[PDB]
């Protein structure tokens, strides 16, 4: 199975639940496991959280957000303060049953909020931003899809507390932006922004063309005072008002993006990477493979591509693997979703060229080596941009 | 409380399990939670994981070690193929009982190697080598004690299979030295490395001066055959051999890390940080301090200063609260360890110099303002260097 060709076996069109199964498995992107609802994150998949997370927690430094980590446990009476049949329960432990369970975390609130009461002594400690990169767990009711909606899945929830309500409404709105920014400029998905225990909530909606419907991408919540009267989080007015309680907000994307990227981008060959969060942006395959002294002179030629490409900062990688054939590696890298395959073979490597085969939309292109790493720079934009606006054309059409 | 000047109540060599819930609560690195044996990372501590996470994330990826993440949870006849009295048991999810108790991962072999077993169809399958940052929970029956040993803590762990003992055995000591160089190289605390499921284990000891006992301080296993026996890890052989089970490794080092840090180089003034994981390693504080004019001259060249270590890659911050006082700045940044504080009054304004605060030692060198970063920069240096020297001399008498 491993070292022969694979076809993703039902049309998108015909039935994409079942399309959708063929590309995460075929793609190497999950494995199922035995407890349901849970899948194994493969590299291959799980590289594009790392993209995800290296981007958006770059992006929250820059605006005070430091990171912790809260315990992955709440006891009952502390969850059941402010759904209860999606709640994983812990009952015995060690050598002892519990006097009371211990439920994991669905979302972590009811973890934070005490200490967030404890450290806010006046109006100084504010405002308090705060994130964790973490495993949450829903037992969820509705019928668990790998990505999309799963038991244990990985996210980020940032928590922040402020003085006034306005400094609290501009950061909900600046994050909801940054989410924008992650399907837009991350995975090439267009998204509407709009307003869904909380004051006001905001969500980013990413359309699906072929079903119709849309993923609830992201989460912005403006909690106003409710959880900090709740949980008393509170500091006495400078100016006379006497005790004034916290502004809240909380936030949080998770892995439901690469369910999206998958749903909105996989096409009837596979997966397709949008450029810039795909491990491997360029693969580069030797073609046409006799003489002792033909081939090193083309592997050899195909290194020194592979090091150009790397020192511009592209993820090429070279695959020389010489048990396989280059129609099997052509087969393996299009429905894993690389977004260029460079091919080089003796006809090219005579005319100083390569052959460029770029993945969503099957274009080939021959490109002379001179100037071959920039031109591959801006192809790789060039990719990202078009699947956006093909999207964006296909959604402007149905709405 | 905030607001106040702090003092570590008790002395490390006179109670030294007291004083070290002294420098960990004034030093803000965690709070205690409710559920025992859990706590909170608060940021001052978390940021020290980060550092060791990318380093460590890097080194493993130059050896072809690739990250993705297996379940939180493992169903209770899988994780009794191949210590009970230390598993938290899930019986109840959602609305229903369940007819199988569900384990949280104590460490995540038997999660991982049914897979392991699918993925290696033939010796080009192999070596796997695959990596996870997460959390593993362990019912400690022993007492718990933050960092060194806690209910939940966060770690890595990898699992690599080879076709061959060799190849396996030499990944077992690179990773071994790898975790070696985190103390050493990253904490300043020397280690010595030993041999204690598997085939052998060893482990890197960090010796503890003020009790003389040694901290466990990673652990890196070569499992030979062991495991892919129990789970049928195995390619026919090309020379003829027939069935041939792969070669496993696996290796974790956790949050245990932060208290060898603080036990080894934590002082009666709190805690020391280590340069290379400060999130800050300088702190600036303006001192001596009427006239508007000259408040702004120089809370400027402060900012200068400040702008002109960064610039140089140091992570500087500076601290110019006017609600708070000089001496409480420097007791603050003490207990939490900052390794110097950059002191600028009018008199060093005047001789175009600063006065920097060396933590470990106390030292005071006054330094002038012209090549300034580049001072620090080897200031940073040395105190990394001497910090663990010290540390191997006490060592090194009592050997
Ligand atoms: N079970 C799940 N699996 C994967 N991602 C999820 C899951 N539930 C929620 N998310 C994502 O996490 C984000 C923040 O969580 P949250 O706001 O609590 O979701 P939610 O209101 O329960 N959404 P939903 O269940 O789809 O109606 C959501 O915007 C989703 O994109
Ligand atoms: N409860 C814990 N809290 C924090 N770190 C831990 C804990 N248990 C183990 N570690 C660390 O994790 C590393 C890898 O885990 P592992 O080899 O399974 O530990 P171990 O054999 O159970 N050690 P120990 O319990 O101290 O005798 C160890 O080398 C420790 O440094
Ligand atoms: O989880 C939330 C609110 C916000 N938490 C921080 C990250 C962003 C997120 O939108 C809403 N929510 C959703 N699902 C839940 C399921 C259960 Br079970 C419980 Cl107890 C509680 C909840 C619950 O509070
Ligand atoms: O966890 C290990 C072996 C290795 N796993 C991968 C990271 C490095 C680590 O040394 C040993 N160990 C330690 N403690 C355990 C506690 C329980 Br509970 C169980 Cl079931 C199993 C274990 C168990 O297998
Ligand atoms: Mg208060
Ligand atoms: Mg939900
Ligand atoms: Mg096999
Ligand atoms: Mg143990």
């Amino acid at each position: 199975a491993h070292h022969h060709h694979h076809h993703i076996e039902i049309s998108k069109d015909e039935n994409y639940s079942e399309w959708y199964v063929q590309v995460i498995t075929k793609a190497e992107m999950i494995e199922y496991y035995d407890i349901s609802g849970c899948y194994v994150l493969r590299p291959w998949s799980y590289a594009i959280w790392e993209f995800i997370q290296e981007w958006f927690d770059e992006e929250i430094k820059k605006l005070g957000v430091k990171n912790c980590y809260f315990p992955l446990f709440v006891s009952q009476s502390a969850l059941e303060k402010e759904f209860a049949p999606e709640v994983a329960w812990i009952t015995r432990a060690g050598q002892s049953d519990l006097a009371e369970a211990i439920a994991i975390r669905p979302t972590s609130e009811t973890v934070m909020y005490p200490s967030y009461a404890k450290w806010v002594q006046s109006h100084r400690d504010l405002p308090i931003k705060l994130n964790q990169w973490c495993n949450v767990v829903r037992w969820e009711f509705k019928h668990p899809t790998p990505f999309l909606r799963t038991r244990e899945f990985l996210w980020q929830e940032g928590h922040t507390a402020f003085q006034s309500k306005d400094e609290a409404e501009d950061e909900v709105f600046k994050i909801l932006d940054l989410y924008a920014q992650i399907y837009i400029d991350l995975l090439a998905i267009p998204v509407i922004k709009g307003r869904k225990g909380g004051d006001f909530t905001a969500t980013v909606e990413a359309y699906v063309p072929v079903n119709g419907r849309g993923i609830q991408g992201a989460t912005s919540h403006h909690l106003g005072q409710n959880f900090s009267k709740m949980f008393n989080i509170s500091f006495e007015d400078p100016n006379g008002g006497g005790k004034i309680y916290a502004w809240q907000n909380s936030w949080g994307i998770s892995t439901r993006t690469i369910g999206a990227l998958v749903m909105i981008h996989g096409d009837n060959c596979g997966l397709v990477l949008p450029p810039r969060v795909a491990t491997i942006q360029m693969i580069i395959v030797p073609v046409g493979i006799t003489k002792d002294e033909q081939k090193t002179a083309l592997i050899e030629k195909a290194k020194e591509i592979n090091n150009k490409l790397m020192d511009a900062s592209i993820r090429a990688e070279l695959d020389i693997r010489d048990h396989i054939s280059p129609g099997w590696k052509f087969n393996h890298w299009e429905l894993k979703g690389v977004p260029v395959r460079i091919e080089i073979g003796p006809k090219d490597l005579a005319n100083n060229q390569v052959t460029c085969v770029i993945r969503y939309s099957g274009e080939k292109r021959t490109i002379p080596i001179d100037g071959l790493a920039s031109k591959c720079k801006d192809m790789l934009e060039e990719i990202h941009y078009s699947m956006y606006n093909r999207i964006l054309e296909v959604r402007e059409s149905h709405t």
